[PDB]
């Protein structure tokens, strides 16, 4: 069982499930052994009904695809076809915020409103859209107007790419003609040039995809800042973590997917429902988190966060979850059928994600409220069926400190340098005492025992004073863990970074250091880091490739993580992964993801499985920016 | 050699490279088996890094994905997002002809002009732009803003599906949620939805796909309309097909590819550079044509066809073939290391599509000229190495009737009836000379004996007096083995088929009968097909899926195949593919595609691999929709 999850509590709901029989994740991955290798290391290709085409890694034939697409070829259009669909994922997430915040200003759905007007203002701003002078609800639908115009081609370039880089970074991105177009048009372009008979070069195909992943990044970035005007910016906040968060005797309701739009209004709306959740015999609606939704309403709400990804599953095992909300991703649906067994109840409410067998509830912004009334009364009966029954809650959970967007990590600063609040931070990067930054982003997977990763690359990076940022799965597995906890920057943080932790928690009124990881949301809010990182650049007057910034995706999955990845080399980042990618079966693709790219971008990728040699290798890549800034490592 | 294709000037040609040793497809294809079977019936996913996930067909585990996607789940995935891959070829084929019309009539191209005045007019009513009044640039640029309007969302829904199909199909297709909104925004919420977590039921998936199928369809027709305005709309010509095509002492230009926006422009200035082909030695230039492109300068030229998909590596083994000029798509890259042992010079001209190893021209509508000028002069240079050297150019060639456009059909037509020129070939469906309609669309595929399922079921239909015409790969077959030459109108068609075609084309002042087959064009003149298609279910004001009318791909190949096969059943029609699809691996997603659609759409597929069942299940389907319209068979 520690073979699968280093989660204790993932550890006891997998022993539940063995003994019930419930089939749980591992046990699929170890029925899909022995894995096929021309696919774990991107030798084969279905592009064509001419047959699936792989080649053997080594030895004799097959050693080219049936139309005469090398190895490089092949594996190259496979993985641009992974960064288009992680760009998809994170466009519609975007394109429905838009959506959202364009049906709200214009009547059409009065249970969405402009949350935060200063973030409005400041988007407005920056996409050049004039605030003095105009109505909140005119310029809102001028920001909403300037969102969607960025999936299609136009005047102005994808502006979520080239307002929100740096100068010298969109130059640098020009000069290999790189910047996006469209966000839609470049996800379409990848699979015109992907599809049989068409680009066969792989530092063309390369190239492509590179372009790809900053439509990606302008997705996320979108998500973001629509996020934060529809339903706030995140601020600090103090919540649970792990199935601990989960009660006996209340109604149980999970927000399972990545749109806020519906997990939000749910969380609001739950709360006066409480008025009827009593008679029902429960205390009230308890509104548990999964997945990077649950993060989003955790960074906004402070509600506590259930589980993640690989362990999604491990919410129902406990047999005291009555109900499951999906919008979208990175959900299993297993799940549908594992409910038969648990009694659990699950919702899909997205027209374009169902699953056969679970309960589909079409959700509108226009009935956001009704909807929600409906699907809690439902949770509710499904509490009326577990009256004065067994169920079996691990006794597991941890304290998680969150909501430290950009904005609040600055405001935070601040308090240290009124005028200039980046200074601080950067006065003690100077001086020793943080050494670089990492931002830990990406999945779970059922490859690498949960959590393992991040939780040793995490203890390493923070035993040598390096200031470490966390979003999605990532930042799941950190705070399952207590690394979001202040308590623990005594065990986890080495002196200097102690010191700046402690300087800026007590300092503002928390009383305390900062916890040890600074929780900073969901995946499409790994746009915050990008903000930040940016500023930094933009205060020391370089370019992002030369600052003591990586990110490792240290257990990646989704196809979204390979994009982000691929992004975050884009805008001059080194960047590891601790999954193998499937680029193995091409030595040159390889090298040009890992050596090439230093010369195009300024980042580079870092494939290692090895969270020991990974820790090293980000260490090694820290302490080289600051050589080029001739500091002292 | 009578195993890989029944074309003989290809047996020859396949002779010669054995002989010499260069590798051909069928080498390759040979070299691949045996096949996966997980990949050939459709059981394997790879859209996570949770490893490459496949079922057994039948048998114990592995029966279902690591996430928990059942076999239909991951089946219907993989056909989405090879239609997905399909429209965006199509869409950014027809979004290049958009540019390149706008980029013409503001200036900037002077190479490119409005050829077709009558066309735009009519496209302009169609679409509800108003003509009078207005300058033929002004016009010309509205339709070129419509055309990009619609790959992103509006107020209006992709007009290049709602404004070319029946009002009665149009509401068929709504009542379920089929009407795109966006060419790019179907194929990116298709990326979206396919990736892992998001939709998973087979009958939501399938849905989505025919969505996209139907954005597909509209990136055709806009392709379509796009270069009859730019380039011309066919009319009737006449010209030669195969190898035979090739002269040794001329310079042998081949254009290949599918965007008409630099071929024809090579065909045009081709012509003034034979004043210097003679210094070089040659008679003069010889623009021969492989593949969609080349159908699309034999349509609108009288341009010879050299050859098509799975020999188009025999143009070179001639050793005669000085140029080959790519735009993109069913282009085998194997042609790149192929010309280092023929000779020949191998030129990309596309910024998205370059083969590693080949010269690539970065060719832009503002040089159009400039570029062609160039390139023709390479290949004159490639002709001077060939001087007095030996050459091996199969004396092989047929006789090809082209330039049948529904504008021609039509105008045919009309000389039996000027004031309704539908109604003669109504009347001729009606009293049984004329039974159903067959298009035959489609790749080759080097699974298939090349052109073998084509021609026997064109026998088989044309004997059975069937009215069939054929676009793209298909409607090469069929002119390489004489089907477009009215000489044997005699030994292929049926008597009512004969009297028909002998009535219309001695009409029309060619003093003979039409040829067999009505060459249509190239894939995306497909759309050709839909609105004679559409014309006909007006004039009977019925839908396209009560009418006599039927496809087969009969030897589909590329994505772009099953995404035309599924956009066929979406309107309506029964729809054969004559190989294998990658669904047998479910057989409710089979049973969708084959049965059930038919109750949605009113079109079904018809999967066999036998073309004498394939035929006589064409037959039924025809006879069934004759019997639903009360009439003899
Ligand atoms: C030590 C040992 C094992 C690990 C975990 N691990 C890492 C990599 C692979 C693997 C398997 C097959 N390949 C094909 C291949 C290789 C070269 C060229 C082309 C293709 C690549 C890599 C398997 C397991 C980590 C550290
Ligand atoms: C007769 C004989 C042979 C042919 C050519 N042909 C047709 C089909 C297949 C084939 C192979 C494997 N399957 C897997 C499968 C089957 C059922 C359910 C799930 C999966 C499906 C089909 C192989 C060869 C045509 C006519
Ligand atoms: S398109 Fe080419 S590389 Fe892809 S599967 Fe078919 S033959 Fe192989
Ligand atoms: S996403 Fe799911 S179905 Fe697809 S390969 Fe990964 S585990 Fe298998
Ligand atoms: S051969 Fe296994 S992934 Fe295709
Ligand atoms: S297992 Fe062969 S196609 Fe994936």
């Amino acid at each position: 069982q520690n073979l699968k999850s280093t989660d204790r509590a993932v550890q006891q709901m997998l022993d539940k499930a063995k003994r019930e029989g419930i089939q749980t994740v591992w046990d699929r991955y170890e029925a899909m052994k022995p894995q096929c290798g021309f696919g774990e290391t991107g030798l084969c290709c279905r592009h064509c009904l001419q047959g699936p085409c792989g080649i053997l890694p080594f030895g004799d034939e097959p050693k080219v695809g049936i139309c005469g697409a090398t190895a490089e070829v092949i594996v190259a259009r496979g993985l641009d076809r992974s960064i288009a669909a992680g760009a998809a994922g994170h466009s519609g997430h975007a394109k429905h915020l838009a959506h959202t915040l364009k049906k709200a200003v214009q009547g059409k759905a009065a249970s969405y409103m402009i949350k935060d007007r200063t973030k409005l203002h400041s988007i407005a701003k920056r996409l050049g859209i004039p605030t003095e002078g105009q109505k909140d609800e005119d310029i809102a639908l001028e920001v909403a107007k300037a969102a969607l115009a960025d999936f299609h081609e136009k005047d102005t370039p994808v502006l979520w790419v080239t307002t929100v880089l740096p100068p010298s970074r969109v130059k640098v991105l020009s000069a290999h003609g790189l910047i996006p177009a469209g966000i839609d048009h470049e996800i379409a372009e990848i699979m015109h040039r992907t599809s049989m008979g068409c680009d066969a070069d792989a530092q063309n195909l390369l190239l492509g995809g590179l372009r790809c992943s900053l439509a990606d990044l302008a997705g996320c970035y979108m998500g973001t800042d629509l996020a934060d005007i529809l339903f706030g910016t995140p601020a600090p906040v103090v919540t649970e973590s792990n199935l601990g968060v989960l009660k006996a005797d209340a109604v149980n309701v999970a927000v399972h997917g990545h749109n806020p739009v519906l997990s939000d209004i749910i969380v609001s709306v739950s709360k006066e429902m409480e008025n009827e959740a009593r008679a029902a015999g429960a205390t009230g609606i308890n509104v548990v988190g999964i997945c990077c939704t649950g993060n989003e309403v955790l960074m906004r709400h402070g509600i506590p966060a259930c589980t993640h990804s690989v362990s999604q599953e491990m919410a129902m095992i406990t047999g005291a979850l009555d109900a499951m909300i999906l919008d979208y991703q990175c959900i299993q649906p297993s799940v549908a059928t594992i409910a038969e067994c648990t009694g659990t109840t699950v919702i899909t409410t997205m027209e374009m994600s169902k699953i056969t067998g679970a309960t589909h509830v079409n959700f509108a912004e226009e009935a956001a409220v009704e909807n929600a009334k409906q699907i809690l009364r439902l949770a509710i009966d499904t509490f009326k069926r577990r009256k004065g029954k067994p169920v079996e809650i691990p006794n597991i959970k941890t304290k998680v400190v969150a909501g430290f967007s950009t904005e609040a990590i600055i405001n935070a600063l601040s308090k240290l340098n009124a005028n200039d609040p980046l200074k601080p931070l950067i006065d003690n990067v100077v001086n020793g005492n943080i050494r670089g930054v990492c931002l830990f982003a990406g999945c779970n997977n059922v490859k690498v025992p949960q959590d393992q990763n991040f939780t040793t690359i995490a203890r390493k990076l923070l035993k040598q004073n390096v200031l470490v940022v966390a979003t999605g799965c990532g930042a799941g597995a950190l705070m399952r863990h207590g690394f979001m906890d202040p308590a623990n920057v005594d065990e986890l943080c080495g002196d200097g970074l102690k010191a700046v932790l402690t300087a800026i928690g007590e300092a503002n009124g928390l009383g305390g250091p900062l916890p040890p990881v600074l929780h900073m949301g969901s995946c499409v809010d790994n746009s915050r880091a990008v903000a930040l990182v940016a500023a930094l650049a933009n205060r020391l007057g370089v370019d992002l490739d030369r600052l003591p910034v990586v990110a490792s995706a240290a257990e990646a999955m989704h196809e979204k993580a390979v994009a982000i990845g691929t992004w975050a080399v884009t805008i001059g980042l080194p960047t590891h992964i601790g999954v193998l990618p499937p680029i193995t079966g091409s030595l040159p693709v390889t090298q040009i993801l890992t050596s090439s790219v230093k010369d195009i971008t300024g980042g580079y990728f870092i494939v290692e499985l090895d969270p020991e040699t990974a820790a090293d290798k980000l260490l090694a890549a820290i302490n080289e920016r600051r050589a080029g800034l001739g500091l002292p490592w």
